[PDB]
């Protein structure tokens, strides 16, 4: 089990200048021929020539057209091809090989594989070695000349990187195409596609050089009508990079291709981006609302990779966050600008603080640049991606837009066409920092700790106001808990965007201010503060930290009502809920432990409920934001604040609090649900796929959130509304009608209705599966068995498997059933899935990530299942490594 260390990076003793590929696709096999034009590098010390090559069937190997002898001149163990140095030339030479591979039976979906009737590759991170021999690491830059041949009837459309320079017929109903891609690239950016693809296309003209760029979006013929939004998003992405960053696309053509079987969301292969169909295809009739922001972000993300990933590349995989964190940040700026809704930024924070904070306090905790790895496939984490994006976003907060764009331009200008490391980016920002501070001695050396230090910092506050002096003080402290990566944590450079609200009239008291906390603690003093303010802290969520604001609920309510910053309002509400949750949780826990016959619960704050009512009734307030304030914090956010969490007690706590608020506001909820209908469900542009209205979709989110609250509350006659809702043309609505009907006798009736609506669209059916899986049903285990026997069956499609099982794992009462039956079920699925797709098997482990945070019985139940999984003789390296780290073994 080899461990790779970041400090051990050394350049290869070899060079690969040119790759010439012939990929010959046949019915039962694919033959790959490869000529590598190679050289000896200056770092060479006479070593053996070792290629990566996984699962390759060798027909022959040669050096300079001389066939090599197995055993005497090379060995191959199905992972590494070793050519003994004595047979390696000392100057420029040609290495060639012909191997056989089998996309048809490649169910792991890495390397070359068959998705339905499409042949497609996935090479990031270590997939190219499953196609042919290579020194499979991102610093090996080469030119590519690729020929693909196949049966013309089955695979009429052939695609690879670069320019298609020849097309030709072949005897036997076959045909070929040759693509030449002269610019250097790492092998993980190579891609090929063959299939019966249909397309939409458009011509984009670049802003500055006026180059015409051909845009193609591809799917199977059945869903070609679902391609329109993707095309619009691509156009939007190119414009944004041009307008914000001044970056134009440099190639003559860009292809997007949707496939049904894909491990993640998408992949940025140069000129040939490949997508999970669920992140490229949509139509108003056959998609839930969520698909529209999803496609916008994933298309945007892959496009922005063209610079941050494809033109400036990684030296080694340890720099992953430099392309992933930076590209997520670029995608976030894009989406906020495109949606023009505050819920876009709130949704990313909601994700970070639930899922990534959980990871960062688990045994899997790591910095966004790890010091080591065993499995590259487990390196792609919410930490590297989403905390990475927050660290990338803090440069913009610190510098402001103008100097940030200057720093970013320095980075692209200085590293375009080269490999780079996280340090190169910090250096570029530092130059901006210098300029901004008008001080050549300013540096961002401390900033680098954001890359190396794991764990979530805690930032806490105390305040002082001297009325006679008009002087306000904010005392700030930062603390990161020691963990397995650092025994001693150092103070970070933490930018704290702040405002001061006058509690008397709700007005801003100071101009925009970012506090630069660089010590363990500091005191920030403000003069000429006319009245005691309420501090608006970490506006926009300006650092990825635990915020402990030490405000009263009265203060949080005033912020919630009157603050200008969406995140601080949302967070003040979040904090009011958390105080209530912790208090009620302990009251329920104590009653349970002491087996009390009677006890008291502390009611929800009445002025809080009044403030929620005030905001809901404000016709000028945002519907998206409203839906957040009537929702309790996520379970996986809550668990960060509770030791030995008893999931049953938390379920009871949430139920009490929702009932408390509903007892007061249900009439308001119903009234809004009714009044929102006309605007929310407007059908005016239902048949225009380029017309996407994010505010309107937020109005549906609010209606659907309210309907759920009303249904759980058993509001009088709400079943009437539920049944009418099931008749809506919008899938977000009629799938919502399915899950809220769970609390009624009509459920299986709507189950059958919505199934029939969903079954003839692959992606819609998967959304149906998710809805069923997430249904709040007492018979949920029997329902899941029904899904297995009747719908899922033996599908190896990762979208199907994830649809059936993952939403269910968020069922707090039922997945965590004290028998452990839920843990047993998911473990069976993980072990089953691991036989053909280790990557997705590891994704399916996600519910276990909080295992040591639960009550001691559930900890033991989960640990038992993970140890059972670890004991499987056939367990993959991928899953084994993950569970070993997760169980601290
Ligand atoms: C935030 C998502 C939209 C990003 C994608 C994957 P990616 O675009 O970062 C690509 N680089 C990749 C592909 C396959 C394996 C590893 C990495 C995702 O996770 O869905
Ligand atoms: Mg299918
Ligand atoms: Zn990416």
């Amino acid at each position: 089990p080899k461990i790779h260390y970041r400090k051990d990076y050394k350049p290869s003793g070899f060079i690969i200048n040119q790759v010439t590929l012939n990929i010959n696709i046949h019915d039962q096999e694919t033959i790959v021929r490869s000529v590598l034009d190679m050289d000896i590098s200056k770092h060479n010390v006479g070593e053996d020539l070792v290629f990566d090559g996984v699962g390759l069937k060798i027909n022959e190997i040669s050096i300079n057209n001389k066939k090599l002898v197995e055993g005497e001149e090379y060995t191959y163990d199905n992972e590494f091809l070793t050519i003994f140095s004595k047979f390696v030339p000392k100057s420029k030479f040609a290495f060639s090989s012909e191997v056989i591979i089998h996309p048809e039976t490649n169910y792991a979906l890495t390397g070359l594989y068959k998705s339905k009737n499409i042949i497609v590759s996935q090479c990031e991170a270590t997939g190219f070695r499953r196609i042919t021999f290579f020194i499979d690491r991102p610093d090996m830059m080469a030119k590519y000349d690729v020929t693909v041949t196949a049966d013309k009837e089955k695979y009429p459309v052939l695609l690879s990187n670069g320019d298609k320079v020849n097309e030709f017929e072949i005897p036997g109903g076959r045909h070929g195409a040759r693509f030449n891609d002269p610019p250097l690239k790492p092998c993980y950016l190579f891609a090929v596609v063959a299939g019966d693809l249909k397309h939409l296309s458009a011509t984009y003209i670049t802003k500055y050089t006026k180059k015409k760029v051909e845009l193609y979006v591809f799917s199977e013929e059945k869903y070609v009508s679902k391609l329109q939004w993707a095309l619009e998003c691509l156009k939007k992405s190119m414009a944004f990079d041009e307008d914000y960053f001044g970056l134009e696309y440099d190639l003559s053509r860009l292809n997007l291709v949707a496939v049904s079987d894909f491990n993640v969301g998408a992949m940025e292969n140069k000129g040939l981006n490949i997508f999970n169909a669920n992140s490229l295809l949509a139509s108003k009739k056959n998609s839930i609302d969520f698909s529209y922001a999803r496609i916008l972000t994933v298309v945007g993300h892959e496009y922005f990779h063209q610079y941050t990933g494809n033109r400036v590349t990684l030296r080694d995989w340890f720099q992953l966050t430099l392309k992933e964190g930076l590209t997520v940040h670029r995608e976030n700026l894009f989406s906020e600008e495109m949606t023009k809704t505050v819920t876009t930024r709130l949704s990313h924070v909601d994700l970070l603080r639930s899922v990534q904070f959980l990871e960062d306090s688990s045994p899997l905790s790591h910095p966004i640049r790890p010091e080591s790895y065993v499995s590259m496939e487990n390196f792609y984490t919410t930490t590297v991606y989403d905390k990475g994006s927050e660290v990338m976003r803090m440069y913009l907060t610190i510098l402001g837009e103008e100097y940030y764009k200057k720093g970013f331009d320095i980075y692209i200008k200085k590293n375009d066409g080269n490999t780079a490391t996280c340090e190169d980016f910090n250096y570029a920002m530092e130059q901006a920092y210098k300029m901004k501070k008008a001080d050549n001695s300013a540096n961002l050396n401390q900033y680098l700790l954001w890359f190396s230090q794991s764990g979530t910092p805690h930032v806490s506050f105390k305040y002082n106001y001297d009325a006679e002096k008009k002087q306000y003080s904010i005392h700030v402290n930062q603390y990161t808990k020691p963990d397995e990566n650092q025994k001693e944590k150092k103070p970070l450079f933490i930018p704290i965007s702040v405002g001061l609200i006058n509690p008397e009239n709700g007005k801003e008291m100071i101009s925009q201010t970012t506090l630069e906390l660089t010590k363990e603690s500091d005191t920030f003093v403000f003069n000429n503060i006319a009245v005691k303010p309420i501090p608006s802290l970490f506006r926009g969520f300006s650092a990825p930290v635990y915020i402990e604001d030490q405000l009263t609920d009265e203060e949080r309510i005033l912020l919630l009502k009157y603050d200008s910053d969406a995140f601080v309002r949302y967070n003040s509400c979040t904090n009011i809920y958390m105080k209530q949750i912790l208090m009620n949780y302990n009251e329920f826990l104590k009653a349970k432990n002491e087996k009390l016959e009677s006890f008291q619960l502390t009611p929800v704050n009445a002025q809080f409920i009044d403030a929620i009512k005030y905001l809901l009734e404000d016709p000028h307030a945002d519907a998206g934001f409203k839906s957040y304030i009537v929702s309790l914090p996520q379970d996986r956010y809550i668990i960060n604040f509770v030791s030995n969490l008893d999931t049953d007690v938390l379920a009871d706590t949430k139920e009490y609090i929702y009932k408390q608020i509903g007892d007061k506001l249900n009439d308001v909820y119903y009234k809004m649900f009714k009044s929102l209908e006309a605007k929310a469900d407007d059908l005016t542009y239902f048949n225009d796929e380029s017309h996407v209205d994010f505010d309107q979709m937020n109005m549906r989110t609010l209606r659907n959130t309210l309907l759920s609250l009303l249904s759980k509350a058993q509001y009088p006659n709400i079943l009437n509304e539920i049944i009418e809702h099931s008749k809506s043309p919008y899938p977000s609505n009629w799938l919502t009608s399915l899950s809220v009907s769970a609390y009624f006798d009509k459920y299986f009736e709507l189950y059958d209705k919505t199934y029939k609506l969903s079954k003839d669209d692959e992606l819609l059916l998967q959304e149906w599966l998710k809805t069923v899986s997430r249904s709040d049903r007492k018979d949920i285990y029997e329902i899941l068995k029904k899904l297995e026997n009747e719908v899922l069956k033996d599908s190896k499609n990762p979208n199907d498997i994830r649809a059936v099982y993952l939403p269910f794992t968020n069922n707090l009462r039922r997945f965590h059933d004290i028998s452990g039956k839920g843990y047993k079920l998911i473990a069976e699925v993980i072990t089953k899935t691991d036989k053909f797709n280790p990557m997705v098997a590891t994704q399916l482990c996600e519910p276990f990530k909080l295992w040591n945070k639960l009550d001691t019985k559930r900890q033991e139940l989960m640990l038992n299942e993970m140890n059972t999984m670890l004991q499987e003789p056939q367990i993959s390296n991928n899953l084994k490594e993950y569970l070993l780290r997760l169980t601290n073994k």
